[PDB]
């Protein structure tokens, strides 16, 4: 064999467009031919997805000058390994992006479309579930296309790629979780390296840290509960969580950025870990993100007609929810009473985002997020 293959995600500049995309299919159809290489490359909401296959030298040479581009950032290496045979051959660099994307940017072949409308929002599925999907019916594709051009593909066929990739890491994550939840329970800061191995071992991304941490918030919200641990207990869990968040996530602030967004608790609550995860995920998909624990509504107040950030998350707290829902009531309200912003937009998470949007029209917040994982896609959908 001696074939190679690199796959990565990076970044687009917050600015790209359709120009960019197909100067960059353009330029990588001409080179991938001569060179022998072929790959897929896709596009969805700001972050590229690569793949890329062919002899070592080949593969190496072209990273080198794809990692010093200019139109996309935070390159992260997700896969080198050795393959038996290409995934994509025929293609030496096609194009794809999402269903919604092709809405955005007025597209209709040959860009093969992927339709995410039905799994986008199911926290079930992890980050690297949607990667190797997006892989298998994209590799899938190029086969079939090769075997009918004329035949025209279901966008909505990506959705059970996606289904079944999560299933198969479903169980594990189960085990992970039951692991996790008992380590939090016990003794989390005596045993935080371990903690943080699991954590590591099945949270690659920050998203994935929090949809562990909903599941494990769940589990220890029951045993606190039926009084199988007390509230000391969750406060050592909670602080275990926070610093073994920051070993493993920790991102700068995006140099060029989608967009800036404002991250805040409620006065009293103390969202540390749910406030930075909000801002990992959100730095994640390219928004400059600032988080704020004010103490007072008119402080927050202050901040936002200073920083003109239009946009508000404000976090919850997953462990202190015995008065959350009220108190975030009160404090959106009073904060749109002090405010004149007629472009100030508020998301909220928590049990308030639980209920009904009419409630939530009658709330103050213009949308919600009733799981942490959902936050990114909730704030796209108010820019
Ligand atoms: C997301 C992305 C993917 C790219 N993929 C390839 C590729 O597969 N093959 C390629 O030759 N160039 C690719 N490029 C472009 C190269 O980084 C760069 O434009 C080119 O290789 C150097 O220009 P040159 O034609 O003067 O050598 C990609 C760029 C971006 C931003
Ligand atoms: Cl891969
Ligand atoms: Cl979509
Ligand atoms: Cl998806
Ligand atoms: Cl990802
Ligand atoms: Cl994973
Ligand atoms: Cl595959
Ligand atoms: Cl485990
Ligand atoms: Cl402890
Ligand atoms: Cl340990
Ligand atoms: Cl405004």
């Amino acid at each position: 064999s001696d074939l190679v293959s690199c796959s990565y995600r990076s970044l687009a500049a917050p600015d790209l467009t359709l120009r960019d995309l197909l100067d960059i299919v353009e330029t990588s159809q001409a080179h991938n031919a001569r060179a022998q290489l072929t790959g897929a490359l896709f596009y969805s909401q700001g972050v590229f997805f690569q793949w890329l296959e062919g002899r070592p030298a080949a593969v190496a040479e072209v990273m080198t000058h794809i990692q010093r581009d200019r139109r996309h950032s935070n390159v992260e290496i997700l896969a080198e390994e050795p393959i038996a045979k290409r995934r994509f051959a025929g293609w030496h660099m096609q194009l794809s992006c999402s269903e919604a994307d092709m809405r955005s940017l007025g597209l209709s072949r040959q860009i093969v479309t992927v339709g995410r409308s039905l799994v986008a929002d199911n926290t079930n599925i992890f980050s690297f579930d949607r990667i190797a999907a997006v892989r298998r019916f994209l590799s899938d594709v190029c086969a079939a296309r090769t075997l009918a051009p004329d035949t025209p593909v279901e966008a909505d066929t990506f959705a059970l790629y996606a289904l079944t990739e999560a299933q198969a890491g479903r169980s594990g994550r189960a085990k992970a979780v039951a692991r996790l939840s008992d380590l939090l329970s016990t003794d989390p800061l005596g045993r935080l390296t371990e903690v943080e191995e699991l954590l590591r071992a099945h949270a690659p991304t920050a998203a994935d840290f929090a949809r562990l941490f909903e599941a494990c918030a769940e589990r220890l919200t029951r045993a606190l509960a039926e009084d199988r641990i007390s509230r000391m207990q969750v406060t050592l869990a909670y602080s275990a969580l926070q610093m073994a968040l920051r070993r493993i996530h920790h991102l700068p602030d995006p140099q060029k950025s989608v967009g800036a967004v404002l991250v805040a608790g409620v006065p009293g609550h103390k969202p540390i870990l749910e406030a930075a995860l909000a801002a990992e995920m959100l730095r994640a998909v390219g928004w400059s993100t600032s988080v704020v624990h004010p103490e007072s509504v008119a402080a927050l107040a202050a901040r936002l007609k200073t920083s003109r950030t239009s946009t508000l998350v404000v976090a919850p707290s997953l462990l202190e929810g015995t008065e959350q829902e009220a108190d975030t009531l009160r404090f959106v309200s009073a904060l749109r009473a002090r405010t004149d912003l007629p472009g100030l937009s508020i998301l909220v998470g928590g049990r308030l985002a639980q209920l009904p949007p009419s409630k939530l029209k009658d709330s103050g917040a213009d949308a919600g997020f009733a799981h942490l994982a959902l936050l990114p896609a909730a704030l796209a959908r108010v820019a």
